[PDB]
């Protein structure tokens, strides 16, 4: 924590001239104040957003931040899988009368995971980049579905004219000790959807992802290799 900022309960660091990550924190049982990373871009006259905090509440302060700090419309945000952590603020951006995109498969999801849908589906071409109709005006994001990981539906997304891109929760950083599958986690694909989201963001030199600081490359070789050892 230097140069962070502070709003509420959340936290935003710079990552690049148009880039910052957001990071909100959930108290656990064992491990304590979690946090869940995720990103704010500034493109042009506007700013999108890539996955909501653990709550609306939390959530609502990321865009009291970017009216505040940034001072441009909130066009659109995509939100990367099913969870509280990436999609437990939905209200809170519809609320604020932005337009929320996700997967197709996690918009099916979400009723189950008790999560609210976002407003549109993406949908990927076999080859797993988002098909452009379903992202219309995506600037700078390029979508990539990498094959199912943490769960069947998450998705990454790389930032166009910058070193970053954003595996979300299926990226852990290099120093983990571990994924922390559950049922719904794929774990015969884990490791080729690890090593397919590297593939998609060959020239990305700065990983982002959900519970760790930014990491170099390592993570995705570390993570690719602690999901080999789940087959
Ligand atoms: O890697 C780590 O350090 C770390 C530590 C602790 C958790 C995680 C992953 N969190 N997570 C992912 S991913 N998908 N869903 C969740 C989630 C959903 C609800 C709850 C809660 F609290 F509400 F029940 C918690 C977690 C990752
Ligand atoms: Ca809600
Ligand atoms: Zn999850
Ligand atoms: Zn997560």
């Amino acid at each position: 924590e230097t140069g962070d900022q502070r709003f509420g309960d959340l936290v935003f660091r710079q990552l690049a001239p148009n880039v910052w990550q957001h990071t909100s924190y959930l108290d656990m049982p064992g491990f304590g104040a979690v946090a869940s990373n995720g990103l704010i871009v500034r493109d042009g006259g506007r700013v999108l957003v890539v996955d909501t905090a653990w709550t609306d509440d939390q959530t609502a302060q990321i865009l009291n931040w970017i009216k505040q700090e940034i001072n441009l419309p909130v066009a659109l945000a995509v939100v990367t899988h099913a969870h509280q952590d990436k999609m437990g603020g939905m209200d809170a951006l519809h609320a604020a009368g932005i337009a929320t995109y996700a997967n197709a498969l996690s918009n099916q999801l979400a009723p189950q995971e008790g999560m609210v849908a976002a407003q549109h589906s993406l949908t990927f071409a076999a080859n797993g980049w988002v098909e452009p109709a379903t992202a219309p005006n995506f600037g700078p994001l390029k979508v990539f579905y990498p094959g199912p990981g943490h769960t069947s539906d998450n998705i990454t997304v790389g930032i166009d004219g910058t070193d970053i891109a954003f595996g979300g929760c299926l990226i852990k950083d290099s120093k983990a000790k571990s994924l922390g599958n559950l049922g719904d986690a794929d774990t015969e694909h884990y490791a080729a959807s690890a090593r397919a989201f590297g593939a998609a963001f060959p020239k990305a030199s700065m990983i982002v992802m959900s519970h760790s600081a930014p990491d170099s490359r390592a993570a995705i070789t570390h993570t690719a290799r602690m999901a080999d050892k789940l087959r």
